[PDB]
């Protein structure tokens, strides 16, 4: 429809892209703006919205004219695609149906699948034996292969395929999905899946907020359905959300009442009973998930490295301890965060992973939700049920909060900036207070030293506490007033929350650094080399310092303090040893988070430890330890191979 | 009284452990799989000792041969992996 009008509508509209573009000699896309058409002519944006198809090929050949008449012609006639970077409706992937195919429209989500780059063909110019060698087909991106029946010019069957003379041109395949912690009210994961193409290609990484503006294209599958079955987004532009769409919306009033929050005097203690008050107790706990919320300044010093500013926090307590609805309560208190569980029936729950989809088998890289949580939270439930594929990337999914996945041809070193408030369970049953934390938990031993904070939910049968519970909640089912309001509303602090981490960035002050350096001199040489020489119990390590540091932080952006006082750092350090003291991790606090065996008592015992019978008669009269000391030291030695018995009643060394 | 006598006509332990979650015991049930954690010197082993009787000790390593916990390397031997 008037093709020769719209294209001298366009000319006459197009001029500082097409400046822009001639400036720069390899660069070949051109973006050009919704809005300046609108201001120059909406008529030729309504025809654009009407049909995308006879809009951008006719834009293509005006600016091709503008750029080949007008001086700056360029020697040759590279394409130059109309990337058309914006829209008046930003619509979502929930919201998209099939009432937008063959329309330009602009979807926003999150990537969770990426394919590589193939080689797919344009114009297919087939081949035969016989004549008939010209004939073409303009074949889809989206689509499959097409073979013709007969050749035209002479009747001839034996067709083939030329590659030397078809134009093949770079091919991607991406999953926009709706992003479940910017939006999780709705609880509807529908996706659509897009194309990307020769110019965007490799333009974005799974877990990345875009805002891709292309014809919603349509691909049929078969003949078990008359109508249509699947639709394909042919992106048209890609672009990177803003820094505010996918971010929480705050209003002038909304900051002044916020400010009026912080000003208010025991904000800690009103943030703290603000967190889940329907579960009673676990103060401590509710302090420690609210420093993890209130996470640690993220600096990048100039030599290239980045400094951790997640506080992560592992909750690993016997069942029936309320650990599970900390983790809800949590969840919809968080501004970003993703609900899951450690038994994930995906095939990447966590670790992003390279597998095969459905349209041609290809391998595509799918990331999980330690991926599409960037710059937010993550609380995984039951942390002690992974996979052995999950199990081999946290270490630097926590450490490095990057993920570098090579596997199946695929490369990206993507980011989990994730903060993981996990909670995980004893692998027995239940904890034991007689033996050590890793000793019982099925993380592995250097997993737990990535942790900030590990709380112990350990339940005890005293009058006091559970006559207390009990009463909390009779109070919280019979429907009590100040039992379920909190002193402020879940909205408001979520969007206070969300403030801090965007707008506070508290630094050291000496005072705070003076304590801090203070706590750390008394702890080292904590009666280190008592009673172990070789394996000194090292009661607090540079890792712990960095996260008091960060937890110090913490307490300074809870308040929305720009310097973190002395007041902060004190804190941070009564909470640490509250937390040491908790766990009991040795007789003389030794940092069995690292080797899940305290150099005194276990590894001291081990090596002078490593027949059956004559052994353990010999380290009764010797005295590394009594009759049940050396049963278990005989039972570590066999799991281990120190006492693997080739006969009865012995107990050899490999 | 319902839940008194529920917990009677199960009969869930000797001093009322809530083993309709943990099937274990707990009271001499979990401890005695901590002390157990060869097959014809651990039978020995565990009748001095006295955790338990022959037909019971020969339950509790073959439930934890289900699990893994403790295998049999050969014939006749019994070794916590
Ligand atoms: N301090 C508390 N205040 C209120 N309720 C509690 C408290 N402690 C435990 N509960 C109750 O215990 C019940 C079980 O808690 P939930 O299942 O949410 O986590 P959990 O029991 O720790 O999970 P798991 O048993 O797998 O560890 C809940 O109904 C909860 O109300
Ligand atoms: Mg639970």
């Amino acid at each position: 429809m008037d093709r020769e009008e719209m294209i001298a509508r366009f000319a006459k509209f197009l001029i500082n892209r097409l400046k822009d573009l001639l400036t720069v000699t390899p660069k070949r896309s051109l973006a050009i703006d919704w809005a300046h058409l609108n201001s120059f002519d909406p008529e030729l944006a309504d025809e654009l919205l009407n049909n995308p198809e006879e809009a951008i090929a006719s834009a293509e050949d005006a600016i091709q004219i503008v750029l080949r008449e007008p001086p700056l012609l360029v020697e040759r006639e590279f394409k130059v695609h109309a990337r058309f970077y914006n829209l008046p409706k930003t619509l979502l992937v929930k919201e998209l149906g099939s009432e937008h195919i063959n329309k330009l429209i602009q979807v926003e989500g999150i990537i969770t699948r990426v394919s590589e780059v193939k080689p797919f063909v344009e114009k297919a110019v087939f081949v035969c034996r016989d004549c008939g060698n010209e004939m073409v087909r303009l074949q889809r991106p989206y689509e499959n292969l097409v073979k013709p029946a007969k050749c035209d010019a002479c009747g001839s069957r034996n067709i083939e395929l030329d590659v030397d003379k078809s134009r093949f041109l770079n091919f991607q395949s991406f999953r926009l999905q709706d992003r479940p912690e910017s939006l999780k009210g709705g609880q509807m994961p529908r996706f659509v899946d897009a194309i990307l193409l020769d110019d965007l290609v490799d333009a974005a990484l799974p877990g990345d907020r875009v805002l891709v503006t292309g014809v919603l294209r349509v691909i049929l599958e078969q003949r078990e359905k008359r109508p249509i079955f699947k639709k394909i987004l042919e992106v048209n532009h890609i672009e990177q959300l803003s820094k505010e769409i996918e971010e929480l919306e705050i209003s002038p009033e909304d900051e002044q009442k916020i400010r009026e929050l912080a000003k208010r005097k025991d904000i800690v203690d009103a943030i703290v009973d603000s967190i889940a008050p329907a579960i009673w107790g676990h103060r401590i706990v509710k302090k420690g998930i609210a420093l993890a919320l209130f996470g640690g300044v993220q600096r990048t010093l100039p030599d290239g490295t980045k400094l951790r500013g997640e506080s992560h926090v592992l909750l690993v307590g016997d069942p029936g301890v309320a650990k599970s609805q900390l983790l809800r309560y949590v969840a919809n208190l968080a501004p970003r965060a993703i609900y899951t569980s450690g038994k994930s029936s995906s095939a990447a729950g966590l670790t992003a992973a390279a597998v095969r989809d459905e349209f041609t088998g290809s391998w595509v890289l799918e990331a999980g939700v330690l991926v599409l949580a960037d710059g937010g939270f993550a609380l995984i439930d039951e942390f002690d049920k992974m996979s052995d594929r999950d199990r081999s990337a946290i270490h630097e999914a926590l450490e490095q909060q990057t993920i570098s996945i090579s596997k199946a041809g695929i490369t990206a070193t993507l980011n989990s900036r994730t903060t993981v408030i996990a909670a995980a369970n004893p692998k027995f049953g239940r904890f034991n207070r007689h033996k050590s934390l890793p000793e019982q938990l099925d993380l592995p031993p250097t997993l737990l030293s990535r942790f900030d904070l590990i709380f112990l939910l350990l339940d005890e049968p005293d009058e006091k506490v559970d006559a207390s519970i009990a009463e909390h909640i009779l109070k919280v089912r019979r429907g009590e007033a100040e039992a379920v309001t909190p002193k402020i509303p879940y909205d408001l602090l979520k969007k206070y929350i969300a403030y801090a981490r965007k707008n506070v960035h508290p630094v050291l002050s000496r005072e705070a650094m003076e304590e801090i350096k203070r706590y750390y001199v008394k702890m080292r040489k904590g009666l280190r080399r008592g009673d172990e020489d070789g394996v000194q119990p090292i009661p607090i390590t540079a890792r712990q310092l960095e996260a008091l540091i960060r937890l110090s932080e913490a307490h300074a952006r809870m308040r929305l303090s720009e310097t973190v006082t002395r007041e902060d750092a004190r804190a941070a350090i009564e909470i640490i040893e509250a937390m040491m003291k908790t766990i009991a991790v040795d007789e003389e606090g030794n940092l069995d988070v690292s080797i899940l065996e305290v150099g005194k008592s276990s590894k001291k015992i081990n090596k002078i430890e490593k027949p059956e019978e004559k052994v353990i008669e010999a380290a009764k009269q010797a005295g590394i330890g009594t009759k049940a000391d050396i049963e278990k030291l005989l039972n570590e030695l066999k799991s281990d191979g120190r006492v693997y018995e080739p006969r009865a009643g012995f107990y050899r060394v490999i």
